[PDB]
């Protein structure tokens, strides 16, 4: 599924992520927007063959299992396809856990380049919220 972006604004505020970790609802759909483009079912071959899944672009190498990331972990205890789906709930419940690994959102090197220090508010701009 292709968000709408107050569609997953909308989303991710249900699903608890607003001020999660103490990170705006804008600083998400902004992550979200440089990882994905806010399509679910976005994947990446990293240059490790690790893999990176879905709207947050979560890496096979510590988060969920795809069998095919040698020495990985399966931290969110998934399957990295869950991570595709059109409902979000299993990307959001393990994006709370790598937020809380202890760097915050810099985990998203996108987040860290293309949305950190900027006007993240712009991303939830004229949603119904
Ligand atoms: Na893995």
């Amino acid at each position: 599924k292709v968000f709408g972006r107050c569609e997953l604004a909308a989303a991710m505020k249900r699903h608890g992520l607003d001020n999660y970790r103490g990170y705006s609802l804008g600083n998400w759909v902004c992550a979200a927007k440089f990882e994905s483009n806010f399509n679910t079912q976005a994947t990446n071959r990293n240059t490790d063959g690790s893999t990176d899944y879905g709207i947050l672009q979560i890496n096979s190498r510590w988060w969920c299992n795809d069998g095919r990331t040698p020495g990985s972990r399966n931290l969110c205890n998934i399957p990295c396809s869950a991570l595709l789906s059109s409902d979000i709930t299993a990307s959001v419940n393990c994006a709370k856990k790598i937020v809380s690994d202890g760097n915050g959102m810099n985990a998203w090197v996108a987040w860290r380049n293309r949305c950190k220090g900027t006007d993240v508010q712009a991303w939830i701009r004229g949603c119904r919220l």
